[PDB]
């Protein structure tokens, strides 16, 4: 496992990359970055990721940051035929969209509230993000975020939603989200264990 | 049948999708969304994009929002062999990274300022410094390769908003050369950016 992932134990983007690597059976070495000590802020770390954020992948000297791009690369390079990242352009676009939607909106709004500051408008924006994902699940009428099977689009949304559970936020009125999120735990308990370990830390 | 793009005349994500469609010679119908009238906030618009943001693509009933995903889709669907979006996993990852970097960081920091505080100004310079760093390490003429890719358009249009406010970024040697070389090598594509720049300047 010469593939190296620099990650943090309670960070949803890190968890998503680990779940994908585990689901794809791609061996890797995990480096727990010492966030409290500022390890991601050193020049050595910036040699790998000039953005100074976690995670970053080192694939035989190829340094790749941005967890969405890391998710896409692990599939494209090591499992190009896997349904975890379909090759059909339309099906692939739904996955790509859901990845962008998590980065641009869903995780952005949810984490602003589940971290640090909790305001009426922040609470409203959590509900708007849930409403939009609920809307997407209603329109596709799929069991998972981008298809009727698990894809890399699921992991970032799962780990964003996990932070709501971490603060005992009730989102059960979002029927399809609640079912999708809980079905994930039952169908993929090994992958959920990665989210659950972080959830207990965030708690 | 013709693609339909719902866009706004002064929005960098809209401009990037138009440049890609034009570069790939994919024909489309342009719908200029009436932002001032709130057209992107109606229920009919939300049928296409529940996020209520611009742009959104309608490809014969397939509704796709998020400009980065739209860029990837038009390449994957209509020009899979194009060097504008390489198929080699590593080369593709550099493109994908640069798209994410624009969305998460470069456009986020630059637009917060060009649309002003000491910390916001510092964050503009950090974003420029990071992109300057990436260009130095790849030693490439463009953002992800020695040829134009879809990664270039979002970064070009983020950088255009600095020019729109007369922000001097010439200290960033490689960014300045890359940006100005784009205008000279691709004048038709730059005309799309320039028309918005004149609106933003007003």
């Amino acid at each position: 496992m010469v593939l190296k992932l620099y990650a943090v134990s309670d960070g949803p983007p890190s968890l998503s990359v680990r779940q994908a690597l585990v689901a794809l059976e791609v061996p890797f070495e995990l480096i727990n970055v010492d966030f409290g000590a500022g390890e991601h802020m050193t020049s050595d770390y910036a040699l790998m990721n000039p953005q100074k954020e976690i995670p970053v992948l080192d694939d035989e000297g190829f340094y790749l940051s941005e967890s969405n791009a890391i998710l896409q690369y692990i599939c494209d390079k090591y499992r190009p035929g896997s349904p975890l990242y379909p090759q059909d352009p339309k099906s692939r676009a739904i996955v790509n969209h859901r990845l962008c939607f998590n980065l641009s909106s869903y995780y952005a709004n949810i984490s602003a509230y589940t971290m640090a500051e909790r305001t009426p408008l922040g609470l409203k924006k959590v509900h708007i993000s849930l409403d939009v994902l609920e809307t997407y699940l209603t329109r596709t009428n799929t069991s998972y975020a981008a298809a009727n099977h698990l894809t890399i689009a699921d992991f970032p949304l799962i780990n964003s939603t996990m932070t709501l559970e971490a603060i005992d936020f009730d989102f059960s009125k979002y029927t399809k989200i609640h079912k999708w999120y809980n079905d994930f735990k039952v169908k993929y308990p090994d992958l959920w264990k990665i989210s659950e370990s972080a959830m207990k830390e965030i708690q």
